[PDB]
């Protein structure tokens, strides 16, 4: 089996990217992001605080007849931005792009920290990182891959997300005409549950290649680009006017700025980052003081490849028995 589901950005600065998903019978298509990072599938739904609900769509499991309580179990997440969510589970049939899984855990939501609520565009998250990360307690659920991964044509599945522009998530299949060139895999380790990999060094606009190692993970969840404190003072160091800035919370550059481009290596191949895809706007509305995409890790504990670097690429999460990472440009 495939599955093939578009993903859409849910503002004008790609903030992060929904992607519909069908669940229980007769379906209930709810809005989720996709996230690499994290390995809980959760939804706002009718057991969610009526306070906590603000324009999101919910889950109702008793209006479908395929929805079983997963009995006594509960969940409970914390996301390195700070937000937060937590409830009870029930298993029920779920399909995304054509793609179906019976039995998957849906985690609905009882309590939702101020962030959910106040992203009326977030219906709940589909997580893609290892099932190890998986927070139901005391028995510790599957992810949507992890579940389909024995009935699809091949054990992957495939980002391909747009600049201001939808994108494209696949199951079990690779779209060679999704990309450019040839897709370059790279070693990964799921020791700490993550997509986790190391590139092997950057450039700035047109500078030369810095080789070095840099380990870090693969989240379609986090919407910026976090890497080396080094890096990033080399980045922003060729943007006149960009300061680091504690009271805003990073990097920050004239809104009159043209980017440089910022390139990544993967083994011997480069995937460069427009400069265009590191503008996050106006720091509030009406400044001249813009955010940047590039920021840096130091303090997160570990180097993040978020949505800034995974747009400029098509990217296969390859979930065989021992797994890897590809990508190519496109």
């Amino acid at each position: 089996s495939t599955g093939s589901a578009t993903t859409t950005p849910i503002d004008s600065l790609d903030d992060a990217y929904i992607t519909p998903v069908q669940i229980g019978t007769p379906a209930q298509t709810l809005n989720l992001d996709f996230d690499t990072g994290s390995s809980d599938l959760w939804v706002f739904s009718s057991e969610t605080t009526a306070s906590e609900v603000d324009g999101q769509t919910i889950y109702t499991p008793s209006k479908s007849t395929t929805a079983k309580l997963l009995s006594g179990a509960t969940w409970s997440i914390s996301y390195g931005d700070g937000s937060s969510s937590s409830g009870d589970v029930y298993t029920d049939t779920v399909s995304v792009g054509g793609l179906t899984v019976t039995g998957q855990a849906v985690e609905s939501a009882k309590k939702v920290s101020s962030s959910f609520t106040e992203d009326s565009t977030i219906d709940g998250l589909l997580g893609l990182a290892f099932s190890t990360l998986n927070t139901v307690s005391p028995t510790q659920q599957k992810t949507f891959f992890d579940n389909a991964k024995a009935s699809l044509d091949s054990p992957v599945f495939t980002a391909d997300l747009g600049y201001h522009a939808p994108g494209t998530y696949n199951f079990g299949f690779i779209d060679t005409t999704a990309y450019t060139g040839s897709i370059t895999y790279t070693a990964v380790s799921t020791k700490q549950g993550f997509w986790e990999w190391t590139s092997t060094g950057y450039a700035v606009g047109s500078g030369t290649f810095k080789s070095t190692s840099i380990d870090g993970i693969a989240d379609t969840g986090t919407t910026l680009l976090y890497l080396p404190a080094t890096v990033v003072s080399a980045y922003w160091a060729q943007v006149s006017g960009a300061k680091s800035s504690s009271s805003v919370g990073g990097y920050v550059f004239p809104c009159s700025a043209t980017l440089p481009s910022f390139t990544f290596g993967v083994g011997s191949a480069r995937i460069v980052i427009p400069g265009d895809y590191i503008d996050f706007g106006p720091i509030s509305t009406g400044s001249s003081s813009c955010f940047g995409g590039i920021q840096s890790s130091a303090g997160i504990g570990i180097n993040i490849f978020g949505d800034v670097a995974l747009k400029a690429a098509f990217v296969v999460f390859n979930g065989a028995t021992t797994p890897t990472l590809g990508f190519a440009s496109k």
